[PDB]
């Protein structure tokens, strides 16, 4: 059998409860999904001090997958925070929501476009795609403007805004495919895939099948030289649980 | 059930062999393997030239596996011949070897470094990364000297210097894991990992992976714009079979 | 005497006679143009599988013009296909029309827009832009939304189309030139250069100045390393032919 | 008077203590050094793991100097931790002493050479290089390799290896001066730079005039956009107390 | 007492006076600013010729800061002319307008706008981005299509065209500051900054703040390779001067 | 007929008759090379400093040009000073014999190595590529550690050591071409490509050939947006003729 540990490094069980939906749709026979999120934290991520403050909470629930041997590891948000602190602390393979995403749409389409929550989150996807290497792959960037939370809070409005958004990016943008910007929209892209005819592709449901697709291969994240296990040292105060290994 | 076509772009019966052994050793429960080559074309993929006949051969196959209606395709050379040309083709997704091997690399470290046959093939898999927005992933690239078909005459020399040059590359390069830059080397990435501790990684397991993926996500090849099926017109002579949707 | 070999890489007699003509234009006392097409093939080239195609039928010419003794060769269509594949089959000096176009262009102006034919072959010019390092120089990619072959047709409406674009490009994009997406406005090149005031550049045109040039120089394809002629080996069914040599 | 809070994002008391006397020696008239260090976290900072627990270690600091109402801010490690995160959070401007090096680096050599502790830190160094926009500028990158706490060791084995790695990089790389890739290293950088007459910089000092410069001119960090104060809201368990505000 | 020689590229005293005015308003306890322009030359710079003709022009005044023993030089016009052969003549830190304004722009934000004079000097401004490597921070570029000399002409119309420019750059292009392309702009810098609640910087006073920075770190030009003592060589005719030294 | 202006940017005039020699070697039929040199400036050019004394050398000579009416002009020294200032003054096309080199060597190899004079001189020649658009197409950049005249100082030695240094790309390198990085070597270029058996192409020849076919091309520099003639102005004192138009 083959455990995955999908962490939302948000505070919202909301979001938890939606991400964790996406992932076990998409798991493959003899694939458990434990969707879990930081005991403390942010709840939701819009900005660089919530991604800092989530990276931690990320690494919390990481140290907590690593002692119960799980096989590996997902980050579900679009910042992918945290994302090489918990591939040095953790042994089975950690991927990225945005990542993910981004490299599925790769396969798929020649030119991607991004729809995401607020502007101010568009800088750090900017950065994302520098970082991976997909930016002259993706041929625009959107944002609904929006709280992250808009998507869970039963209006229905983000999810409209998001199609509207989808249906002018592929009119306007000249891509082939559309990027999810956030782990609220995960289970919207099914719906949007088969109505407008294009891949419309969620991160979280993508880094499952990386994580399944990897150990299957046989392969881990690499423990020599920059993703090597945490040098050994004493961590203080807030942080001493973090690494008991 | 979920089929999938490998195709090996060159001729040679030997490297198709151990090209469609190596994708049913990953292959997941309910995954038929259909490994395939060209009717006509090169026994080997050795520079541009070779290449610029192997995409045509790619294609009268993918043809071929789209008239069965497989769910996706594989093209199983470090040069991914006539990559785009066959998605426009296909309607099931379609993923390269050295596509899919470099997108595993950076899900399990920082860099890689690449390790090939023939010193005229490293130009090509440059041009590769670049395409592919993986050129600051690879901290080097590196060649055995020795023909692609040696890796299939018996003597187990190529084998042997694709294991010693792995060595020096982790020892040398600053990089955390190795791709293997041949679809003869698809066997040897098991063993290398096993010795090494560090990821080897096969393009051929990589992109059966990868088809089986985005077939579990329900998604395929865009269809809109730059991948759409090719513009209806008629195909002269050798070509003619090519397209006859 | 200098004979140089144009190559139009779709099976158009009626865009072969435009191309051809384009050359004779621009050709040196002592230049004889030998304009081609191959014997099978695709009537016109709208996409990535209609390249991969071409590629195959340029390489069919560049072996008969070898045969021929030839002192060049000149890839004749806007996506340049197969052109590294001719560059190692070829003795003589191998040039691409959209290589020509560009290279002159960075020489007369500071940037360059492109007006090219169908919106779907916008990406290869955006590779290609990428492949030869012209990024940067070009200030935006243009697309008429005809048909290749509606430059052909005898309404005028395709050319039009280009003049209306080109001035529009002056306007809004900030470049100093125009580079024409195709090798059929190869004529439309010198009446658009004195009606703006801009240079409007045909590849065709600059490519024969390119091939007289190296020859002129001394110089031909180098044969040492990545362009060397390809390796000794078999080609069967319908490529047998390719490489007599 | 200018107070500037020059924050160590490790624990090191004896790290802080070189930081805070690095500072000091170069500060203006009229300025005053806060040196500080956060009162949970980590020893040194050998790692992306690392970086995490420090980057929220600065921000608990950041949250102190904003109570105290500091002019500005430092972040003192060569990884920068937390640096856009503590820009949101800070209203006056906030330094990061790799970015400060690097800055001017480049306004006294074509380019420069990094010379820090561990070979693992170099992929964060590469990794703010590209960030920053000096990857171009950087013609090499050099480890000693010895722990970061080796430089407050006593035995003076560190220094004389940078000291050696530096004339090294001087004749080899073709650089024209020195960065040094530590927090622990600012000392060294003005007996260096008279030693080997070439610009050797620490990035401890350089921060702490990049303070003082855009104080002078009256500019702080943008509220506007992307580094805008973060969105208000309920920060739980052990990061209760970083947004006060 | 720190003596900073800042060269107004061209012939305009009146610029001279606004440039002068600018560096002393921001101008260190200790600091004397030398405000000078060429004896022959160029009234405003606005393309590649009067760049060229500049470059002399500064040449001609490092020689004479040299020979009076200055701290430090500054190049106040945007196109930073002869920046680097002026760092090979001077011994003091010789900083450009363009370089200060962008390096001290990506310290309070994460994108900044550029607003300039003419639409002819945006491609030199374009080529400075790419030549410091701040193309990626840079997210517009805009040209208010007036001569230099208009914001000296008294009527007020190019700093309220500034302006405007600036309102729209920071509701359209998503950048969070404002780099001022112009040395006549510099004192415009403090009342935009107050007056829209963002960095709006002049390179003029970053300039001079840089040099004082790198003077108090006891940093001057690299003389260690590129940026050494210009070749010992017979200058003749109108250059004769240039190097006495 | 045509008329081409070569200005060699340094005063040596046994440079000039070099230069002039290799420009009337490659000359078509009723081609008339201009071999000139500026009346005042520098003996040969090896840094930043004597570039932008030859740039207003390289200006003085273009004027002249223009005044005689000539067809087109090449800038003969391998940093191409002045270029984008002499295509503003110039009518006809300006050529630079670094961009020609590096033009013609994209045509004939893959990837090309760079062999120069002084090591200081090969950042200006990093920068031209980086300009040019051709930084992934140089291979390796190498210096022979003479002074720029040794060329012509008659003993043989600099011809020797870039025979050498020629033969030590080709082996170490990975690339298919030789680039000479000076206007002294360009009659060493035949002599070179004859014994080596590669391409190893002089920038002067190179850019007549580049001349030659722009006007039979009909095209001349673009006159609209940033080559625009300079804006009327008046020039003072020793710059007072270079602008008479
Ligand atoms: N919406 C985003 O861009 N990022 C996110 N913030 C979250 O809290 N979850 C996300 O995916
Ligand atoms: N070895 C390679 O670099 N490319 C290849 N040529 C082939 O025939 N198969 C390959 O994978
Ligand atoms: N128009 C293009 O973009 N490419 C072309 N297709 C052709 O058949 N000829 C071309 O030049
Ligand atoms: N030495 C480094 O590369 N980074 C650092 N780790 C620390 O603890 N301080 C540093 O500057
Ligand atoms: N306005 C500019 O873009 N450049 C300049 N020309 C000048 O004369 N001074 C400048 O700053
Ligand atoms: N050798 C060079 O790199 N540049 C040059 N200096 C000159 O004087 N002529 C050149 O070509």
């Amino acid at each position: 059998s083959v455990r995955i540990q999908v962490i939302n490094p948000n505070t919202s069980l909301a979001m938890t409860e939606t991400i964790g939906a996406a992932a076990r749709a998409v798991a493959a026979p003899g694939t458990e999904i434990l969707a879990v999120c930081p005991r403390a934290g942010v709840p939701s991520i819009e900005g660089h001090f919530d991604e800092a403050i989530a990276a931690v909470g990320v690494l919390e629930q990481i140290r907590a997958g690593r002692e119960q041997g799980v096989d590996g590891h997902v980050i579900a948000s679009f910042g992918d925070p945290g994302l090489l602190a918990a591939r040095e602390l953790a042994q089975g393979p950690v991927i990225g929501i945005a990542e993910a995403a981004m490299h599925m749409a790769t396969m798929v389409a020649t030119r991607f476009s991004i729809v995401t929550t607020l502007p101010r989150t568009l800088i750090i996807a900017r950065h994302l795609l520098h970082q991976y290497g997909f930016h002259q792959h993706c041929a625009a960037l959107h944002a609904i403007d929006l709280p992250v939370l808009a998507l869970e809070d039963g209006s229905g409005l983000a999810q409209e805004k998001v199609r509207e958004r989808c249906i002018r990016a592929l009119k306007e943008d000249g891509s082939g495919a559309i990027v999810l910007g956030s782990g609220g929209m995960a289970t919207l892209a099914q719906q949007l895939t088969r109505e407008l005819r294009v891949p419309v592709i969620d991160g979280v449901s993508a880094a499952v099948k990386m994580v399944e697709s990897l150990v299957a291969l046989g392969l881990a994240t690499s423990k020599h030289g920059d993703l090597a296990f945490p040098e050994k040292k004493a961590l203080s105060g807030q942080f001493q649980s973090l690494n008991p290994f």
